[PDB]
C-alpha cells in the first residue's frame, strides 16, 4: 500500500539533533517501508514552534501534500514549546495551548486519521519547574485526545533516564538529542498499536 | 564547534526522495554530507509529489519564511519542472511562458531574502510520452537562462543522470518515474561536489 505520511510539529518532530537527518519519523518510515509498505513521507516540523504556530500553518501545508490522497494518516507532536518561560511566562498560557489543540485535532480528524504525540523529555537548568510544566500540559493533551478519541502516545516516561534521550541532548545543545535518542523515540511509536494498526 | 545551517528543499517527488526506502532522497543525503563536514544542519524538505512551478509559486515564500531568518545562516533550494511538461489532456500542465514567469518570480523573491540554488529537473523517461525528454531540456535551458539573468546558481544534474547512471534504470524498475538508493545517492554526490552548494553564503 502507497499512505502519505504528514508530521506536524516541532523540532522534535523536524529531527533536530540526528545527524543522520532522519529523527524518529524519518525511522518509522523505513521501517514500513521495510515491511513493503510504500510511505510517502512528509515531515511538517519547524523549529520553535508552539501550539499557536502550528494552529496557524497546519490546515494550509498538510492539504497540499493531502489534496485528493484517500490514502492518508496525519502526526501531530507539540507542546514543549507552550510551556518555555518568556519573561518569566510561558510562550503559551494553559488555557491557549488547550484551546489550540482542540482547534487543531477538531478540525484535522474531520479530513484526515489523526494520530497525536506527547512532549518528549527537555531539563533546562536555568528553568527546574519545566518537567513538572510539561507533565501536567501533556495530561491536558491526553484529555483533549481522550475527549476527540484521538490516539495519544506518551513517550515521556520511556524517554526519561536511564534512556540515551537526556544524555545526549546535555551533550548536544540542552535540548536535542542525537540518532540514539530518535532511534529510541522511533522504537515506542514502532511498537504503539494505534501506530501498527496502519503498520 | 559546527557551522550551523538551516536548509529549505523546495520542489516536487524528487526533493521529497520519493522512492528511496532510506527516506533520505538526495536532500537528505547532501545534508547528512554536509553534517560530516563540520555543519550542524536543520534539514527541512518541502518536496511535494505532483507539484508544478505553479503550485510551489504559491506556496513557497510563506512555507519558508516560518523556517530560514535572516539572523542565522540560512539556504533555499529549489528544483522543479517536470511536473511543468507532463502533457495532460494533450497539453503541458503549465505552459513553458508560465513556468518561465512563475520561475523568475520565485526566484526574485527568494534571492531577495535568503541565499538561494537552484538544480535542474532530473531525467524522467515515459513510453506514452517520446516527447519528454527534447521538452525537458528545452525546459531546463530556459531555467538556466532565467537563473543567469538572475545570477542565481544552476546547476544541470540531467545529464549527468541520464545512462550509464542507475537512475533511469531505477525508475523503469519501481515505478516507472522514481529512482531508489542509488539514483538519490548519484543526485547527491553532484550536488556535493558544486561549487556553489560549497559556497552557499557567496
Amino acid at each position: 500500500t502507497q499512505i502519505r505520511i504528514c508530521f506536524v510539529g516541532d523540532s522534535f518532530v523536524n529531527g533536530t539533533g540526528d545527524p543522520e537527518c532522519l529523527g524518529w519519523t524519518g525511522r518509522v518510515c523505513v521501517n514500513a517501508n521495510k515491511k513493503g509498505y510504500d510511505v510517502t513521507y512528509y515531515n511538517l516540523g519547524i523549529r520553535r514552534d508552539t501550539s499557536s504556530d502550528i494552529a496557524k500553518r497546519w490546515l494550509q501545508e498538510v492539504s497540499l501534500r493531502l489534496h485528493k490522497e484517500y490514502n492518508s494518516l496525519v502526526v501531530f507532536s507539540f507542546g514543549l514549546n507552550d510551556t518555555t518561560l518568556e519573561n518569566g511566562k510561558p510562550r503559551v498560557s494553559i488555557a491557549e495551548t488547550i484551546k489550540n489543540t482542540r482547534e487543531i485535532l477538531t478540525q484535522a480528524k474531520k479530513l484526515y486519521p489523526v494520530l497525536m504525540i506527547s512532549p518528549a523529555p527537555y531539563i533546562e537548568q536555568q528553568d527546574p519547574g519545566r518537567r513538572r510544566r510539561t507533565i501536567d500540559l501533556s495530561q491536558q493533551l491526553a484529555l483533549v485526545c481522550q475527549d476527540l478519541d484521538v490516539p495519544y502516545l506518551d513517550v515521556f516516561p520511556l524517554l526519561e533516564k536511564p534512556s540515551v534521550w537526556l544524555h545526549e541532548a546535555k551533550a548536544n545543545d540542552g535540548v536535542h538529542p542525537q540518532a540514539g535518542g530518535y532511534t529510541e523515540f522511533a522504537r515506542i511509536v514502532e511498537n504503539w498499536d494505534a501506530w501498527l494498526n496502519w503498520f
